[PDB]
């Protein structure tokens, strides 16, 4: 069966810093031609990030072929939206990637490329909030509670929550959204350089951030201590980026009732070393588990016991960093529940694109 | 044929932004130490080795592009990677080396001696040996202290003479004997403070770009070098504690002449900046970047200078170099800093030719 013969279908590609994810969505539309019944009918993910690969024909051909070739439906519109990995590069370097990608799409006849472009972290934050609230079924009716969303990426992190329009705040950080006949005002912010890969490049020689005896590039040995690593990461959040100064006053005035996180935190929280129930965690418990299970354990033993976790060596650092970002940066209480979407649900911001081309 | 009358060696600098193959001819003095070191071949390729996908196809293409057209084979080769590879865990670096080893064991003209990631402290030692070799200061005991700075894409090094002592970590002190003389150096490298890695923390800072430059988040540049420098100094000092680590040692071991290599040579040599005698001061560098890039209208300035791919970054880079050298290292903003002309192709690889004989 091809659902796309009976329902509208589009393909959306999340071209993230650490990899690209193709989704094919089928949907119907209600009275205003707004999508409903959105279903993912195909998903494929590849590594590494599109902005990391050499921008020549042969490399981009291998990459796009790997991403698209085995898709069961090809004669549909395609949106290719890159996020913070491409935002790291100047517009001149990005142009080479889009020229090669445009050329590739023109060498074949099935996929109809609608747009290929780098979106801003503010657009990425709006799509993050739309994607999670569509899954929560909170978009069709006016809500009593405030839902905030966090997306933990490899190069940037987003935070987005309801906030009335404020003339003192940049226009770029505020979005007025009309969807399903309701009007929604959002604060959006993205912090470029505070994603997990970029942040980690500032702490690779910090012994407190690695399991005991992990080999640091300077020849010293890891000596893990999550509260100590967390204080180091907080200097990058607040002394450098001023996360606390920008976010805490706004959340004080516009409290969030439920927090949902997507991105890398879902993967860490779901791993064998951590234990959380009901797809929810607290920062207090995340930091204590990371400290006890990873930071204070012997690297050779951990490495041999978890040979499939390719991110294991960063788990002490990540536990520390997520705490630094959420508690010290955003001002979230260490005991506050944070929901995370299970990784097997393949939920990224791309559902937001399905919804908001129509609004 | 230069190698029929001289010893010859190939050294590859596999840096964060690309790899540079050098082939050197040399003679040796009475202790078999190199002298008369002459570059007889140079080839540079981009991007950095640690940035490419680690499969046998991609690595063969990369090594082929680097080595194929070399005029001389049948010589020892050192493949030394620096901070780009230091960004990767050993398990991922192992994939690169395993493939690279395969490639060399296959062919019969290059003689691979070693392929490894060198520490930042070793890179700093080689930085110091290469510059002093070129200055002709190694033959005899110097009356003066020469310090060297290497400004890379992912790490920066600093290295200067310091007498042996019980106080400082042995990990950052190096002793060598060369041309019959005993030299003791302090060495340090700061990973993540190279220009590429540093810049990823400030791309949405309007103070760090020309007026109306389009920032990735949709806001506009509004350049102000002093402000941009203050932002970069928080990463130098509040995060890395550069000042606390470096300034007490330089106070105790003052440097008479500073030489710099790496990205600063390319910036200072560009058409936007004006320096005489291949030397700059930090205050002049900051003033020039502020006037000639930070406070300019981006589209107009880009149209005036079409030939410079790095132009958009010059407000940030002038601010960053001042933050690192003045706020981090404690160098006086009016102190002369020599930079080696880029055309000279001086990286730390001459240090390897010298050090492997000691
Ligand atoms: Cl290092
Ligand atoms: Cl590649
Ligand atoms: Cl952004
Ligand atoms: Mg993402
Ligand atoms: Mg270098």
């Amino acid at each position: 069966t091809n659902p796309c013969e009976k329902h509208s279908c589009i393909a959306v590609i999340d071209a993230g810093s650490t990899g690209s994810r193709l989704h094919i969505y089928s949907y119907d539309t209600d009275d205003t031609n707004t999508p409903i019944h959105i279903e993912e009918i195909w998903n494929k993910k590849i590594k590494p990030g599109f902005a990391s690969i050499q921008p020549n024909s042969v490399t981009i051909d291998a990459y796009l072929t790997m991403l698209l070739a085995d898709a069961p439906i090809h004669n549909i519109p395609v949106y290719f939206y890159a996020t913070a990995g491409m935002r790291l590069l100047p517009q001149s370097q990005q142009k080479k990637y889009y020229d090669e990608l445009d050329y590739w799409f023109r060498q074949q006849s099935q996929w109809q490329l609608v747009e290929a472009k780098t979106i801003t972290g503010n657009d990425e934050a709006l799509f993050d909030w739309l994607a999670v609230n569509y899954k929560l079924d909170t978009l069709k009716s006016v809500q009593n509670k405030s839902v905030g969303v966090m997306d933990m990426g490899g190069a940037s992190v987003q935070i987005v929550f309801p906030m009335p329009k404020n003339a003192e705040i940049s226009k770029h950080n505020q979005v007025e959204l009309n969807i399903y006949g309701q009007n929604i005002n959002l604060y959006v912010h993205s912090f470029l350089g505070l994603g997990q890969t970029e942040m980690s490049h500032q702490f690779l020689n910090s012994p407190s951030c690695f399991a005991n005896d992990y080999p640091l590039p300077d020849g010293e040995s890891g000596q893990g201590n999550a509260p100590s690593c967390k204080e180091e990461v907080t200097s990058l959040m607040n002394s450098v980026h001023k996360v606390n100064q920008q976010i805490q006053p706004l959340l004080a005035l516009n409290p969030v009732n439920e927090w949902y996180s997507i991105g890398g935190i879902s993967n860490l929280a779901s791993s064998q070393l951590f234990h959380f129930e009901n797809s929810e965690l607290t920062n207090q418990s995340l930091l204590q588990q990371g400290d006890n299970q990873i930071c204070h354990q012997q690297w050779d033993i951990l490495n041999g016991q978890y040979p499939d976790d390719e991110y294991l060596y960063q788990y002490c650092l990540l536990s520390s960093y997520y705490y630094a970002l959420m508690v010290d940066g955003y001002g979230i209480n260490p005991n506050q529940t944070i929901h995370y979407i299970p990784p097997e649900q393949n939920l990224d911001w791309t559902i937001g694109v399905v919804l908001h081309r129509a609004l």
